[PDB]
C-alpha cells in the first residue's frame, strides 16, 4: 500500500488514485509575487476556545490528534469560506532534515514541518460526506521552522513515546489547539486537495504566512516515530510530505496587501 518510500511514494500514487494527476492537486508552491491580494476576502475567524480533543493515533503515515466534532466547539469561518467548518483532527508532515518537511513551499522554500488543522463543512453532516464535495473541507496550514521551542506543542511531543508504531493510540484529552497558532492570521488561499491518498479534490487551503518556531529537540522526537507496526522492522517516520504539484491555472489569493 501507499507510503513515502521509493516503491510506494508520491510518484506511484496515481496508479491507485488517478486523481493524483488531477486539476486541483495539493500541495503547491506559493509564488508570493504571483499571489494577488483579495479585497472580497472576509476576516478569518478561528474559534478554538471550546475545543474538545479526545485521542492521538499513529496511522502509519503521520499522527492525528482527534477532536469531538459532534457540535460546533472548534470552528473555522470567514476568509474564503462560506458557512462553518468544524475541526476534526490535526497532524503534521515533517522531514528527515531541518531543510525539508513542509508540503507547501513559499517561493520554493521548504520549511522543517507543516501543521494541518483539518475542518469539514457542517452543511454536509459528517466528514465522510464532506469529502465527496468540492467545498467539503478546509485545511489551515501552518509552517514550522526550527528555533525556539513552542510551549503549546510540548504536550504533543511528550505523548509520542506512547504511540511509537502504526495503529497505536493514546488518550489525549484537554489539549488546546490555540497554543499552536502564530500571532498573525495573514494567509494565502487556493482550491486544492487532500495531500495523501485518496487525494480527493475537496479542500479550501488556507496557509498562514507566519510560521511557528519549534525547537530542535521537539522536531527530533517527531523523527523517532515509526511508519511500521510493532514487532516489524523499524522504518523511521520521516519525510512524510508530498512535493509541490502543478498549479494548473488556479490563482492563489492573499489576505494581506
Ligand atoms: N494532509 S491533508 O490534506 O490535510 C489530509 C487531511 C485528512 C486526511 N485523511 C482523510 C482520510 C481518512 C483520515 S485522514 O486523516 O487520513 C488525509 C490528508
Ligand atoms: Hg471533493
Ligand atoms: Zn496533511
Amino acid at each position: 500500500h501507499w507510503g513515502y518510500g521509493k516503491h510506494n511514494g508520491p510518484e506511484h500514487w496515481h496508479k491507485d488514485f488517478p486523481i493524483a494527476k488531477g486539476e486541483r492537486q495539493s500541495p503547491v508552491d506559493i509564488d508570493t509575487h504571483t499571489a494577488k491580494y483579495d479585497p472580497s476576502l472576509k476576516p478569518l475567524s478561528v474559534s478554538y476556545d471550546q475545543a474538545t480533543s479526545l485521542r492521538i493515533l499513529n496511522n502509519g503515515h503521520a499522527f492525528n490528534v482527534e477532536f469531538d466534532d459532534s457540535q460546533d466547539k472548534a470552528v473555522l469561518k470567514g476568509g474564503p469560506l462560506d458557512g462553518t467548518y468544524r475541526l476534526i483532527q490535526f497532524h503534521f508532515h515533517w522531514g528527515s532534515l531541518d531543510g525539508q518537511g513542509s508540503e507547501h513551499t513559499v517561493d520554493k522554500k521548504k520549511y522543517a514541518a507543516e501543521l494541518h488543522l483539518v475542518h469539514w463543512n457542517t452543511k454536509y453532516g459528517d466528514f465522510g460526506k464532506a469529502v465527496q464535495q468540492p467545498d467539503g473541507l478546509a485545511v489551515l496550514g501552518i509552517f514550522l521552522k526550527v528555533g525556539s521551542a513552542k510551549p503549546g506543542l510540548q504536550k504533543v511531543v511528550d505523548v509520542l513515546d506512547s504511540i511509537k508504531t502504526k495503529g497505536k493510540s493514546a488518550d489525549f484529552t484537554n489539549f488546546d489547539p490555540r497554543g499552536l497558532l502564530p500571532e498573525s492570521l495573514d494567509y494565502w488561499t487556493y482550491p486544492g486537495s487532500l495531500t495523501t491518498p485518496p487525494l480527493l479534490e475537496c479542500v479550501t487551503w488556507i496557509v498562514l504566512k507566519e510560521p511557528i518556531s519549534v525547537s530542535s529537540e521537539q522536531v527530533l522526537k517527531f523523527r523517532k516515530l515509526n511508519f511500521n507496526g510493532e514487532g516489524e522492522p523499524e522504518e523511521l517516520m520521516v519525510d512524510n510530505w508530498r512535493p509541490a504539484q502543478p498549479l494548473k491555472n488556479r490563482q492563489i489569493k492573499a489576505s494581506f496587501k
